[PDB]
C-alpha cells in the first residue's frame, strides 16, 4: 500500500469538523484537492497500515500522513456524514427509495470488501451514519471510522456513542465475527428508509437500548415495505450470528433490488420539511416499486 509523505507546510487548514475522542478532524486544502485531515500515537500504526491497505471506491481514500505533527491526510466529503444529511440541521434535503437503497448497497460493497480482505478480514464493528460519508453530491457513499467514545460518562452512555446500531453479542461480552457489521447494516437500512433515530421512542442512556435490545427489541416494522426488503432486513436483526446473511450475500440481493429503484444518480437538491408522525411509516416512497415489479412479473 503505496502513500504520500506530506510536509505539513503544504497543508492549509480551513476549519474543524468533528472533535470527539482520540483526535480533531479538520477540512483543510492540499495540492488543489479539498482534504481531511485527523491529528492526534500508538493505534495510529495499525489504522495507517489498514488504511493504506484498502482500495475501495466506497471506502474512504488515503492520500497519505504527515508524521510532524502525527496526522492522516484523506479525500474530504463535501456531503458530509449520512447521518446529518437524515438527521442534521435543517433545511434538510430530500431523498428517494432510490438513494435510501443505493445508500445500503455502497455501504454493504465497501463491507464486503473489508471482510473479503486477507490474511485477515477487517471487521468494522461500529457502522452507524456518523462513519458513513457522502460525496458527487449525496450519490455516493464512502465507509470511514471516527472511533466517537472511549469514557463511558460523556461517550459509551451517550448520544455520541453507538448502542442503536451496535450487535447483542458485542456488548453482551460475547465473542464475536464479521457478523456483527449485518446487524449494524440492517439498523441502518430502517433508519434511511424510514428518516427515524434508531430507539429514539427508548432512549435515556444507552444501556436502556441494550437492555432492550438483549432482551429481543427491535426497530418498528415498516408499512407498506416489500417483502424481499422486510426478510432481508429482519434477517440482519436476528440475535443469533448464523441465521443472519453473508455481506457478500447482501451486496448481491440488493445489486438486483436495483432494477426496481432507478433514479440513484440524482444528486441532492431539493428541500424537505420532514415530520414525524404498533408500525411505522416510511419516509421514501415505494409506489414505482411495485409498479416496475408488476411489469416485470406481470
Ligand atoms: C465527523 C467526521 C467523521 O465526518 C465529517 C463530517 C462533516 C460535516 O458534518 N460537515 C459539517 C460542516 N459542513 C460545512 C460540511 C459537512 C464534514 C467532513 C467529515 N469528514 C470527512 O470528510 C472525512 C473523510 S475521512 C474522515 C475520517 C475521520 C476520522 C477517521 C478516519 N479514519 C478511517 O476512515 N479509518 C478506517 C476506515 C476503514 C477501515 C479502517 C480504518 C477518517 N473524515
Amino acid at each position: 500500500g503505496p502513500l504520500h509523505m506530506i510536509d505539513y507546510k503544504e497543508i492549509e487548514v480551513e476549519e474543524v469538523v468533528g472533535r470527539g475522542a482520540f483526535g480533531v478532524v479538520c477540512k483543510a486544502k492540499w495540492r488543489a484537492k479539498d482534504v481531511a485531515i485527523k491529528q492526534i500515537r500508538k493505534a495510529f500504526i495499525v489504522e495507517l497500515r489498514q488504511l493504506s491497505r484498502v482500495n475501495h471506491p466506497n471506502i474512504v481514500k488515503l492520500y497519505g500522513a504527515c508524521l510532524n505533527p502525527v496526522c492522516l491526510v484523506m479525500e474530504y466529503a463535501e456531503g458530509g456524514s449520512l447521518y446529518n444529511v437524515l438527521h442534521g440541521a435543517e433545511p434538510l434535503p430530500y431523498y428517494t427509495a432510490a438513494h435510501a437503497m443505493s445508500w445500503c448497497l455502497q455501504c454493504s460493497q465497501g463491507v464486503a470488501y473489508l471482510h473479503s480482505m486477507q490474511p485477515k478480514a477487517l471487521i468494522h464493528r461500529d457502522l452507524k451514519p456518523p462513519n458513513l460519508l457522502l460525496v458527487a453530491g449525496g450519490t455516493v457513499l464512502k465507509i470511514c471510522d471516527f472511533g466517537t467514545a472511549c469514557d463511558i460518562q460523556t461517550h459509551m452512555t451517550n448520544n455520541k456513542g453507538s448502542a442503536a446500531w451496535m450487535a447483542p453479542e458485542v456488548f453482551e461480552g460475547s465473542n464475536y465475527s464479521e457478523k456483527c457489521d449485518v446487524f449494524s447494516w440492517g439498523i441502518i437500512l430502517w433508519e434511511v428508509i424510514t428518516r427515524r433515530k434508531p430507539f429514539d421512542e427508548i432512549g435515556g442512556p444507552a444501556f436502556r437500548i441494550m437492555w432492550a435490545v438483549h432482551n429481543g427489541t427491535r426497530p418498528p416494522l415498516i408499512k407498506n415495505l416489500p417483502k424481499p426488503i422486510e426478510s432481508l432486513m429482519t434477517r440482519c436483526w436476528s440475535k443469533d450470528p448464523s441465521q443472519r446473511p453473508s455481506m457478500e450475500e447482501i451486496v448481491k440481493i440488493m445489486t438486483h433490488l436495483m432494477r426496481y429503484f432507478p433514479g440513484a444518480d440524482e444528486p441532492l437538491q431539493y428541500p424537505c420539511q420532514h415530520s414525524l408522525p404498533g408500525r411505522v411509516e416510511p419516509y421514501v416512497d415505494f409506489a414505482e416499486f411495485y409498479r416496475l415489479w408488476s411489469v416485470d412479473h406481470g
